[PDB]
């Protein structure tokens, strides 16, 4: 019992983190096989990164793997990431993949400074393609990831903080999530919405854990719910979302559209001082998979 | 910027987790040097664990270190933990200590099943010596820990779930936190309180992060605050607590007793639909150290 916002164990990723210093910029890099990936804004000196990178030399890049130097034997840029070719393959390279996630999906973040891990936490890709992380100067190059059995799917590399305190970054192929650029220009996040399928998943987690007070006799149609969703700045719920909530609906014996009726009432009436799973707000950064994973006990290695 | 409930990187602990099977009980163990620590209720068959342990043989204990067998060459019981002497020292043993924490202190939990890590999350030792964890059948033997630079301080080993869905366990010397026993007798948690110094720390985190709406002109004395604390089932605030909040008070320029006045108003008036750091409740599982750590970026290795 219990429900916590739970990150993946970070060991496999910790073994990949290195420090990349170039000029007076230090940030983190990800060392997989004989390549170190890091944000291209580590490059010296509106910037024109192809200009800037040709002025570079391999010896300009100081890569720190713990206390061991890594000799850079080549470099290239891939969209907004730099790939530093090094002469030693990381002996701790896990089985891995580069995946791009969808808004509403969750991942763990290993926050790092100077190539050293500070902490691990979970978050979601918001509908507006930002993440609500916890990142200070020097955190660039920290990565986000999911683990499936033994394989690390890297999905995020951190690049910048936007002026609402939210964060933006790229996939590991260097392509930004959202309409952001690695320029210290005026950029704004854009209007966010609540991830409806996740809120419903979390309501199922609450039921599995004994919070039942928000349940009701009522029911509703998918269209009548989506009419209320739009009013409260919730994302529309699709038949695919109803399908993915299926297993949770089966386990609890509450039909998806019934749990939607509960959410409608919660949206129109509030919680009246009650809490759900220790929260006084409707939580939307747990996916249906996160809930099943946590309430069935799937492990990794 | 940002504030997340952040766990320590779990790598150093992941390398210590093993599976201990004995009869039809499987749970987790902690493998440090040539000893495996696990809950003594793994023992066969109101139980009398000294009786039960003498009936035992070394070969009764199946210790799984990944896919490698560990031969048990001796066993002894230390309070409510078993120490299984094995013939191989764990080559991945970190620098470590066994520490007992105080109510109000926080730690990371590496939740494990069958010796394999499932996830990592942060929590606090409640004033009533329970923790609000996330634990399913098979999680016993999972540990809680803090990391200071390179040294892992183990503080918790998981043993049981109480009938409110909260969790109880021991330090690594086998001594329970709180008045609990490793007996499937009727046991109840006992009345909990809110950890006041932590709530104030979290309010300082909010100010550091730009939430300022709850701040006020007012002030108050330590005794007049503690009179309001007692009314709302908050722990009393001591001059020592005021002292530890000192650094946060300095950084923000808000005197501790002023932030107490803010908390009084929040207690008497509620939040009126506002949120603080993404919460509609007053959060009390961040210590002053957790806040400083996260808003200054301390790392580990
Ligand atoms: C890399 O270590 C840091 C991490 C960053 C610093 C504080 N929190 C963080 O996550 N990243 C950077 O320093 C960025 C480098 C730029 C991309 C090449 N810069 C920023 O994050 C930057 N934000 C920014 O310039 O974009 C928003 C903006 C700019 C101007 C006007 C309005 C909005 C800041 C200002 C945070 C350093
Ligand atoms: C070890 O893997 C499990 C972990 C436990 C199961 C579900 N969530 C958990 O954290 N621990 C046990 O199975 C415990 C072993 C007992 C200590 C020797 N048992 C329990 O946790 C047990 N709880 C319990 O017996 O105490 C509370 C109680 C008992 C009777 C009447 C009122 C209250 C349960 C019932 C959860 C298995």
């Amino acid at each position: 019992s219990g429900f916590r916002k739970m990150a993946f164990p970070s060991g496999k990723v910790e073994g990949c983190m290195v420090q990349v210093t170039c000029g007076t910029t230090t940030l983190n890099g990800l060392w997989l096989d004989d390549v170190v990936y890091c944000p291209r804004h580590v490059i010296c000196t509106n910037p024109n990164y192809e200009d800037l990178l040709i002025r570079k030399s391999n010896h300009n890049f100081l890569v720190q793997a713990g206390n061991v130097q890594l000799r850079v034997i080549g470099h290239s840029m891939q969209n907004c990431v730099l790939k530093l070719k090094v002469d030693t393959a990381n002996p701790k390279t896990p089985k891995y993949k580069f995946v791009r996630i969808q808004p509403g999906q969750t991942f763990s973040v290993l926050a790092c400074y100077n190539g050293s891990p500070s902490g691990v936490y979970q978050c979601a890709m918001r509908p507006n393609f930002t993440i609500k992380g916890s990142f200070l100067n020097g955190s660039c190059g920290s990565v986000g990831f999911n683990i499936d059995y033994d394989c690390v799917s890297f999905c995020y590399m951190h690049h910048m903080e936007l002026p609402t305190g939210v964060h933006a970054g790229t996939d590991l192929e260097g392509n930004f999530y959202g309409p952001f650029v690695d320029r210290q220009t005026a950029q704004a996040a854009g209007t966010d919405t609540t991830i409806t399928v996740n809120v419903l998943a979390w309501l199922y987690a609450a039921v599995i854990n004994g919070d039942r007070w928000f349940l009701n006799r009522f029911t509703t149609t998918l269209n009548d719910f989506n009419l209320v969703a739009m009013k409260y700045n919730y994302e529309p719920l699709t038949q695919d979302h109803v399908d993915i909530l299926g297993p949770l609906s089966a386990q609890t014996g509450i039909a998806v559209l019934d749990m939607c009726a509960s959410l409608k009432e919660l949206l129109q009436n509030g919680m009246n001082g009650r809490t759900i799973l220790g929260s006084a707000l409707l939580e939307d950064e747990f996916t249906p998979f996160d809930v099943v994973r946590q309430c069935s006990g799937v492990t990794f290695q």
